[PDB]
């Protein structure tokens, strides 16, 4: 309990020193950023009013290339979060790279919830919002690729983590030992016990009152597999039906399995 | 700010690698001699020294090698994350540049613990002679005796730590690695290697003639060394399956 208190704390620090949005700072927001909800309101956020990029192609390519974007951002977030975590960065390199690989999308889904409400979502580190409803007017199969995240933002909320519950899931997300081609699994695996143990003592402190919330939350990790799935079938669909439009390398290399 | 560049990487050596040339050369002019299998066993009991379960001689000297091997890919790791421009790729790419660099830079590094004799092991604590390599049985004798010779005429080029620290930093960001993902970054931070090293080289060594161009032809060297080590880790996969490899080796012999 006692190096469980401590453990908690360092990696809340790791998590406070690493991501630009916090849910403290999106949710006081929340509750002003400029709304993008069409074309001509999407024009004006690039003319300056919220913000290199791949040439333009077509306004449902362009929100693309955009979560694109802001993917591979938080994709280093989380790699200086990871690296923030002594136990992580005791891991041979090879190990860290396999955890991030299969671990990053799962996180990214995860933190979504964050700048989300019913409504759209936070973008452009809190200076817009684009709106859930502009979101599913783009053109198919682009329209189909943010909605099922939402779904799951929604649901994920109504838990009401804060952000040193988060700091603990996120790092769970990352270091589970059931990744392929993982070498050091057995350390790997107690990394990951350590994490569940502290981020459970954590949940009843935090959480005195709430019942259940470390199982429902384990359950939350097999339903962001389903989702990263889901996703990377999606993106195979892309690359075959839109040879037009181009994706990130980085992220070409994690869907290539 | 070349001239500040290479002081940088100097640095990141001197702060990485236990066994420098220059602490190498001081001892190698008292370690214990290992020569024999009595001095070995003499050298394990403590006037030397977990590993794999013991099997027989030229396999424990081959799990030895192994474990510094491993040891050294460590520093090696450290010392490439100490070079902010190495640090500043992404992580995957560092993989992929320590992955296809390390065997070429042992080999370089081997080069200075050693002589015509044998080589410095255990941190300088012993000296394993390479009579008693060439002793052990096939394909284990094999292994050792092509990076012997080419340590000999490594050393013949006189460099000193602060040659080899962007020598080894030039193998490590080496643009030419197959499924690397940003080559022309790659290829940009080993161009300002390189001519640092070239400047270096004028001012440290002012009447070597050509050593520039025959450090590029070691590189060459280096990568047909490194070739035909994988090719015999291949043989002992295969003829010797009793024998175990450690995993983070199994890796890099791969693809
Ligand atoms: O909706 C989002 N962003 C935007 C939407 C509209 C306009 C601008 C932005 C933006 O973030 O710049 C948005 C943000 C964060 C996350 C997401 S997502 O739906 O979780 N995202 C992550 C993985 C991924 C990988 C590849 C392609 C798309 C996606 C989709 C969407
Ligand atoms: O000769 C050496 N080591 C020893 C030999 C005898 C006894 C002890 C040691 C020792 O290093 O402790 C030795 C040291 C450092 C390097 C080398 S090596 O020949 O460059 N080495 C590196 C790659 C590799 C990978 C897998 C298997 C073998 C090898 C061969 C040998």
């Amino acid at each position: 309990v006692a190096d469980l208190k401590a453990f908690s704390k360092h990696i809340y620090n790791a998590y406070l020193k690493n991501f630009n949005m916090t849910k403290k700072k999106a949710r006081s927001i929340l509750t002003a950023p400029f709304v993008i909800h069409d074309i001509e309101t999407l024009w004006q956020a690039e003319k300056g009013l919220v913000w290199g990029l791949p040439p333009y192609k077509e306004i449902s390519v362009h929100v693309f290339y955009r979560c694109q974007c802001t993917t591979v951002e938080t994709v280093r977030e989380l790699t200086e979060f990871a690296k923030s975590i002594p136990s992580f960065s005791s891991l041979f390199l090879n190990d860290q790279v396999t955890l991030l690989k299969y671990g990053v999308h799962e996180a990214i889904f995860a933190m979504l919830a964050s700048i989300v409400n019913k409504d759209g979502l936070l973008v452009a580190n809190g200076s817009g919002f684009v709106t859930r409803e502009f979101l599913r007017s783009l053109r198919k199969p682009f329209s189909d690729i943010i909605e099922p995240k939402f779904e799951f933002a929604v649901k994920f909320n109504a838990l009401e983590l804060d952000d040193s519950d988060l700091a603990l899931f996120i790092a769970a997300i990352i270091l589970c030992g059931d990744r392929p081609g993982l070498m050091n699994v057995p350390r790997v695996e107690a990394i990951q016990d350590t994490i569940l143990r502290a981020l459970e003592f954590h949940l009843q402190a935090n959480h005195p009152d709430a019942q259940y919330l470390f199982p429902k939350l384990l359950q939350k990790m097999a339903d962001l597999r389903q989702l990263v799935t889901e996703h990377a079938q999606m993106m195979q669909r892309i690359k075959k039906t839109e040879t037009e439009t181009s994706l990130h390398p980085l992220l070409q290399e994690i869907y290539k399995d």
